[PDB]
């Protein structure tokens, strides 16, 4: 039909076989117009409905808007002027063919449309979308066709449609200026982020990104510059999208749970899918047509070698082929970067939906449930397990598409070489089992190994807490070999795991060399009628380049499977738990009484006793009470049982209004000390003042070295007991509720502070006598003013009355009352490290594998080059077999050299990782004390956790990996220039914008990976601050405020992820673009040179700068991934140089039992605590007799505590000196001093392990010398109870003994040791009476033969001495006997007398 549509012949293959061929145009006029206005026209309705269904309000009018309506409305009039030439010039003279009327006709119709679908868009948020580019993208590609023709046919001479050539050429030109005034993105200047507004030339570019990377590339960028996230991806609207599936598919498995056996699991990866498939649709779509464009680039170099292997083949064929792989290559390249965006977002989103899920049941998971974890192993399911569902939803499309890659290429093998490509697959298929057992093996190894690094991490922070007390008792060495055991047994485990990995990469390396050495040669020798050539040589050879991704990846998802398995089953547990039952207390208001028990009972363990039996007893409005009782009775237990912390047995509790929590164990949030007393309430400075002054905190808060601002918490400064008990307190009295509950708050208090603060805050008296409430003590002495007292006894009431009524009935209570009676130096000391000796062989063996890889492509060049020779009959059987014989030599001379480079390497970073922990460790046990008062204990275990992590596990991977690709493409640049050095000339331009795009990358990715690893760590520790404070966030009612704080943190983090993610796809569109064109400028040369040229050349030339493209991208992220982690390298430097104190052993060696005597003596003496300040004492000048007990005095300031500090060396002398028994104890050897002196610490340490190593650790002492001390100590009774005797185990700071034997046992240390001077510092806290007086009668028994100096707050403490001395400007003033010093009045009469003591 056609041919009568336009009067002229519409196919005919004979115009195609000539040097000029065209098309006809009829074939131009019909089928190239009816496809870019078939897309049109199909798709229209359908975008015009979607607007229509969609739109809010008009944006403004644009210059953009008005040029793109022009330049449609000149189409719009040429379409009209070519239909009134045709119109009028034909007269009804002849008859016109019929396409010279329809296509006007239809340009007509489609430019109104045109003009109707731009003006609709003037409603969308993004206006330039992709129905619009892609219409003008098929225009002008179909419309090139007839360019050509239309032009081609005028130059050779014809003018016959003259004025129609002119009227297309116009089309066109105003096509392309469409084209580009349609790339704008002609913002709504919403500064929110430019992703919602780009156009789509710009999205599939990520030319909306050039914003950030020009401004971290001028000055450094912070948390404010990042843009914030889309609302599809906040947290609010992840989780309640996910609890909607969890909620239905947890229901029912459940059910089926139920409907068996007459917890629920397999229910996560339903809700997951369920949540989230219309990602994995639109990813699946995207990642298939990456998977076919793969397979197009091999058939077109087939082309091109058969091009270059005869001379009589017409030259346009060769430049079509160069045009088509460049688009092949630019198509695919956009399609793969958008998969990626889909996959690394979707990641994200999977654990920002499993870490806000975690949290949110964890603040309601039931007391039964929570019991069964530790806070860090609860802290690991959100650190650990949600993040390796994350590492697999990356990567896990690679399951069905490495399967599709792999038998598309043995399809495409079977064609070039027959039958022997199963000669291959028999190595494929070995490889795959190997691979992914080598793999779950070192897995395995991995986690086995993760152990030792927690008891090293917990041992350090009990070292670095305990510092002073190593100090003092001179235990350095002991615990540094503590500590280089577990690292040599964690060493041998990590060279295990780095020699699996050497050999795993190994093979994914050769894989490609073995299957070709053995393919050509079966191929070669099977048959005589079988000759290679270069057409089937290098079109295998880019087969085999192709699957050596999928191969290797395939046993990598396997493996990834097996692990995400494990993690997915404790994330159902945790998950699937029982919820907390609240049934049993009652929050009925009006109750006209604030607590009423009725008959009620509970327990910590639904199979045990009730430990709160039977208690009915009711309390009215501000009412305070007591709880009493024996210990173990019962008393905190009623409390925990009041707020609905333990399991019901029986009965019922009624509240009415809020309620206030004091814990016996306090808990504290990092943050200011004013941060803890708000605690979320608004500030109020009359009432913020009030209640610091009546909690007795000002007296801290004026020696603080922040003041009230200062850092409290774990990674801040440390508080005493007594100071984490007051603001406890001071927190809950700030809040102002209804019942305030106290789990005996004075118990980690003085009496005098004590007696302040009950007067102050609790009592009749003070602040809260509105509240009613109930106080739980084990003290006596302030039941005489409470309401109401009860005692329990085996956990039930037993009486109850006023203070008065108990003594006056007589109870058993008036007998138990009798008890009141990134430059470059620190890459060259990462390099000395591993040692310079083995970076030149391992160097040397990766440049020898370079050499014969190039050598083994110039023999197959040549090899393939004998087929023009010889033939299937003349072909030589000794050379054949010479062919065949060298080119398996190649191939085993680089699996010698890589598997040489690899496995040495193994070695030389695992000596590096040795090296830098032993000399860190080394040096921080020699720093002088400043640095720890300096320095927060969490910054230097920082150090010693995550930096010696990096330097030993990434970043040997991340250098091994940079080096391989940097003489990958070097290999590869110099073959194409060895074959046609023109290109040579083409190298130098994409070389300059090669180094410009990693220099712009890397200044931005750096600074995000930063800003991520600083703002991930503050999700983990705010879970792990909650979990410890459940009952305390409960008591308040404060769920709400803590859920919004996590999402927070999550949505903060989650945005430095995703710019990141952004980032690296921006980069691999420029360096797959700059990849593409070293292909298609390569191929160009060789069309324009195949006068001196073969296809063997063109074979060897375009093989493998097809490789080259990915290579290119990675190399660039290896060095973003090197100059990230060498920072840990920096870290660890700094401390590893930082200052010492003087020799622990010096050549001066004090005589044989030196202390013989005591004689200590100071000479006009002076210290100060740091070079920034003037002197706390001096002028100091005084002699001690032998065995000579003293007491030291003076008024708070005095600089007392700098007596006990220097006479140790722990502050080094500023003037003066001091003697004992003739010798200056500033001339001998640091421990040579320390180990003579004995010293009872102020504050009692244990350190976890065996009571024999926390009182001897070097293991010199015998067993009865040991159990003698414990007997003079009396704990003889206690340790001969425990079924181990000395070999017991005491947990984290010694937590499994209560304060009394802990305070005890660091006294029985001291009797071990027995040396002739004994320092005693006495602390100013609260002490059992009976362990304080057990003590002090043993210093007086026991150390009768020492010289002893006293420092004490009390001067009772003091007064039986032989002498006192008193000092205060950092000077002394008086000394003497006690009475001659009380004799005459004087400094210390007066004191005696404000005390009094006289
Ligand atoms: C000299 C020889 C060069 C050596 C190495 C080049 C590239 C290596 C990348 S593999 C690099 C790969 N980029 C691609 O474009 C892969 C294209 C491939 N055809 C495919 O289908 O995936 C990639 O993983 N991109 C994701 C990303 O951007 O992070 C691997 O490290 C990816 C490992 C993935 C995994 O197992 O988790
Ligand atoms: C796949 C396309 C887009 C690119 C590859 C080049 C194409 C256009 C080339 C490669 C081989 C060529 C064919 C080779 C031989 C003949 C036989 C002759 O009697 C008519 C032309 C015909 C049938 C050619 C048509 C054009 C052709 C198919
Ligand atoms: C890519 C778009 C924008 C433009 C493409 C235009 C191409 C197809 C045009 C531009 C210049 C044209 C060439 C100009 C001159 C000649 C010389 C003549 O004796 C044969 C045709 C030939 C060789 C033309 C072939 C077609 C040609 C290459
Ligand atoms: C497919 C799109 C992207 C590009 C199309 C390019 C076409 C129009 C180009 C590519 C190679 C060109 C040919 C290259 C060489 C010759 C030989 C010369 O003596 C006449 C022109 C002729 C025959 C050209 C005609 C136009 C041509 C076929
Ligand atoms: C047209 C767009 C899509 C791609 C650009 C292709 C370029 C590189 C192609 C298209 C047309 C080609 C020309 C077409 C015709 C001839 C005449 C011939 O005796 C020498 C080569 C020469 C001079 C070609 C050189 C390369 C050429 C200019
Ligand atoms: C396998 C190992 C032991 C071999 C040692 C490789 C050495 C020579 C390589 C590995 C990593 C490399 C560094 C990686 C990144 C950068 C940052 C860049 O802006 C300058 C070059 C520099 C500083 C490289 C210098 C050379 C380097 C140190």
């Amino acid at each position: 039909m056609l041919e009568k549509f336009c009067n002229s012949t519409f196919w005919n293959s004979s115009f195609l076989d000539s040097p000029e061929a065209d098309l006809p145009l009829c074939f131009e006029q019909t089928v190239l117009v009816w496809i870019p206005l078939g897309y049109l026209w199909l798709l229209a309705p359908w975008q015009l409905l979607h607007v229509y269904k969609s739109r809010t309000k008009r944006s403004s009018t644009t210059k953009l808007y008005l040029a793109k309506q022009v330049f449609v409305g000149f189409l719009l009039i040429l379409a009209a002027i070519e239909l009134a030439l045709v119109l009028t010039e034909d007269s009804g003279q002849a008859t016109v063919p019929a396409v010279r009327y329809t296509n006007p006709s239809l340009y007509l119709g489609t430019w109104l449309l045109v003009l109707l679908i731009q003006y609709s868009r003037q409603w969308c948020v993004q206006k330039n979308s992709w129905f619009l580019s892609l219409f003008w993208i098929l225009s002008i590609l179909c419309g090139t066709f007839q360019f050509q023709t239309l032009i081609r046919t005028l130059l050779q001479g014809d003018n016959s449609n003259l004025a129609y050539s002119c009227l297309f050429f116009i089309s066109y030109g105003f096509q392309i200026l469409i084209l580009i005034f349609s790339a704008f993105s002609e913002n709504n200047e919403s500064s929110n982020n430019p992703s919602s507004i780009a156009s789509f030339l710009s999205s599939i570019t990520y030319s909306w990104y050039d914003s950030i990377i020009l401004k971290g590339y001028k000055r450094p960028l912070t948390l404010e510059d990042v843009w914030e996230v889309d609302e599809e991806m906040k947290t609010k609207t992840l989780v309640s999208k996910f609890e909607t599936h969890m909620k239905r598919e947890l229901q029912k498995a459940r059910r089926a749970l139920q409907r068996r056996q007459e917890v629920p699991k397999s229910w996560l990866m339903k809700a997951l899918f369920k949540t989230f498939y219309m990602v994995l649709l639109k990813s699946f779509l995207l990642k298939l047509v990456n998977d076919i464009f793969t397979f197009v680039s091999p058939q077109l170099l087939k082309l091109l070698i058969s091009f270059a292997s005869d001379r009589d083949t017409y030259l346009w064929i060769g430049y079509l082929c160069a045009i088509l792989l460049f688009t092949a290559a630019l198509i695919q390249s956009f399609c793969l970067q958008c998969y990626f965006q889909l996959c690394f977002k979707l990641g994200v989103k999977v654990r920002t939906a499993i870490m806000a899920s975690v949290y949110k049941k964890a603040l309601t998971l039931s007391n039964l449930a929570r019991k069964e974890y530790t806070v860090g192993e609860t802290v690991n399911l959100m650190s650990v397990d949600a993040q390796k569902l994350m590492d697999v939803t990356n990567f896990m499309h690679m399951l069905w598409s490495s399967v599709l890659q792999i038998v598309l290429s043995i399809f495409f093998l079977w064609r070039e070489l027959g039958p022997s490509v199963l000669a291959g697959v028999g190595v494929m298929v070995l490889v795959i089992p190997i691979n992914a057992i080598l793999s779950t093996k070192s897995k395995t190894i991995q986690v086995k190994n993760m152990k030792n690094k927690d008891k090293r991490l917990k041992i350090m922070n009990e070292i670095l807490s305990g510092i002073k007390i190593l100090k003092y008792f001179a235990w350095e060495p002991s615990f540094r070999d503590q500590v280089q055991n577990l690292r040599k047994k964690e060493l041998k485990n990590l060279l295990a795991f780095s020699q699996l990995q050497c050999v795993v990469i190994f093979v994914f390396q050769l894989t490609p060399v073995l299957v070709s050495v053995v393919t050509f040669s079966v191929y070669v020798l099977v048959d005589s009628n079988n000759i290679l050539d270069a057409q089937k040589a290098f079109t295998s050879i880019t087969l085999f380049n192709i699957l050596r991704f999928p191969l290797s990846m395939l046993p990598m998802m396997i493996s990834s499977m097996l692990q995400a398995s494990v993690s997915t089953e404790r994330l159902e547990k945790y998950l699937g738990g029982d919820d907390l039952d609240t049934s049993a207390i009652r929050h009925d208001c009006n109750f006209d009484k604030a607590m009423q028990f009725s008959e009620a009972s509970f327990t910590w363990e639904h199979d045990s006793e009730a430990t709160v039996r039977d208690v009915n007893l009711d309390i009215m409005a501000g009412q305070l009470v007591a709880v009493i009782g024996p210990v173990g009775s019962g008393k905190s237990s009623l409390i925990s049982a009041m707020l609905g912390e333990m399991e019901n047995v029986h009965g019922h509790i009624t509240i009415k209004g809020t309620t206030a929590y004091v814990p016996q164990q306090s808990w504290i949030q990092n943050g200011t000390i004013k941060d803890n007393i708000l605690f979320g309430t608004e500030f109020n400075e009359k009432r913020y003042q009030q209640v610091l002054e009546a909690c007795a905190l000002l007296p801290d808060l004026e020696m603080l070295p922040g003041g009230d601002l200062a850092e409290i918490g774990e990674k801040g400064i440390n508080l005493s007991g007594g100071q984490k008990q007051r603001i406890s307190l001071a927190r809950a009295t700030y809040q102002n509720l209804d019942i305030y509950l106290l789990d005996d708050p004075l118990s980690a208090v003085d009496a005098h502070v004590g007696k302040h603060i009950f007067n102050k805050v609790l009592g009749p008296n003070g602040l809260l006598k509105g509240k009613t409430r109930l106080l739980v003590t084990h003290s006596m002495h302030f039941l005489p003013q409470v309401d109401e007292i009860v005692v329990l006894g085996n956990g039930t009431i037993v009486e109850k009355g006023s203070y008065s009524a108990l003594l006056a009935k007589k109870g058993e209570f008036a007998k138990n009352l009798k008890t009141f009676l990134v430059k470059f130096s620190i890459y060259l000391e990462y390099l000395q490290a591993i040692g310079l000796f083995s970076i030149f062989f391992i160097i040397l063996a990766f440049v020898m594998n370079s050499v014969a890889f190039i050598g083994s492509n110039l023999w197959l060049s040549a090899w393939t080059s004998d087929s023009k020779i010889f033939n299937s009959t003349d072909y030589p059987a000794s050379q054949r077999d010479m062919r065949v014989g060298v080119y398996g030599a190649l191939g085993l001379a680089q699996g010698i050299f890589v598997f040489i480079a690899h496995f040495w390497s193994a070695f030389g970073f695992v000596h590096a990782s040795n090296i830098l922990h032993k000399q860190l460790l080394n040096n921080i046990l020699r720093a002088p004390m400043r640095f720890f008062d300096t320095t927060p204990t969490g910054r230097i275990v920082n150090r010693f956790a995550g930096d010696i992590s990096t330097v030993d596990d990434t970043l040997p991977q991340s250098l091994r990996s940079w080096i391989t690709c940097f003489l990958g493409i070097i290999s590869t640049l110099v073959m194409i220039c060895m074959a046609t050095p023109v290109f040579t000339i083409i190298v130098i331009p994409l070389g300059i914008i090669y180094v410009s795009v990693q220099m712009f990358y890397v200044s931005t990715s750096r600074q995000l990976r930063r800003l991520d690893s600083v703002t991930r760590s503050p999700i983990y520790s705010h879970f792990s601050e909650t979990v410890s404070g459940l009952p305390v966030i409960r008591a308040f009612e404060h769920q709400q405020r803590f859920l919004k704080h996590n999402e927070v943190r999550i949505d903060t983090n989650q945005k430095c992820v995703f710019s990141w993610i952004t980032s690296n796809r921006w980069l691999a569109i420029r360096l797959e673009l700059v990849g593409n064109l070293t292909v298609f400028f390569s191929a160009l040369m060789m069309v324009i040179y195949r006068d001196t040229l073969s296809g063997d050349t063109v074979g060897f030339v375009l093989s493998n700068a097809l490789n080259i493209t990915q290579t290119l991208n990675w190399l660039v992220r290896m060095t973003s991934e090197i100059e990230t982690n060498i920072v840990a390298v920096e870290r660890i430097t700094e401390y590893t140089k930082v200052e010492n104190e003087a020799p622990w052993v010096t050549d001066k060696r004090p005589p044989p039992d030196w202390p013989s005597k005591g004689k200590i003596q100071f000479n006009n003496y002076q210290v100060r605590y740091r070079p920034e300040l003037d002197l706390v004492l001096r002028g100091i000048t005084c002699d001690i007799g032998s065995m000579e007990k003293i007491g030291v005095v003076g008024r708070t300031g005095a600089g007392k505590s700098s007596l006990t500090n220097c006479l140790f060396r722990i502050l080094e002398a500023a003037g003066g000196q001091i003697i004992i028994d003739g010798v200056d104890i500033a001339s001998i050897g640091l421990h040579d001093l320390r180990e003579k002196l004995t010293i009872i610490p102020q504050d009692p340490i244990l350190f976890s392990g065996s009571l024999r190593m926390n009182l001897d650790p070097f293991n010199n002492y015998s067993d009865e010398e040991i159990w003698k001390a414990l007997e003079l100590a009396h704990l003889k009774s206690f340790v001969a109870s425990l079924q181990l005797g000395l070999s017991h185990e005491v947990t984290e700071a010694g937590g499994n003994l209560s304060i009394g034997q802990r305070q005890l046992l660091c006294l029985g240390r001291a009797l071990l040791r027995k040396s002739k001077i004994l320092v005693l510092d006495e602390a100013t806290a609260a002490v059992d009476l009976e362990t304080d007086n057990l003590i002090q009668t043993t210093i007086q028994n026991e150390f009768a033969h020492c010289t002893v100096i006293t420092i004490a707050h009390r001067l009772h403490t003091i007064m039986d001495s032989d002498k006192v001395m008193v000092l205060d400007n950092g000077k002394i003033i008086e000394c003497g006997s006690p009475e001659e010093l009380l004799q005459i009045p004087g400094p210390f009469y007066f004191m005696a007398k404000e005390a009094g003591i006289e």
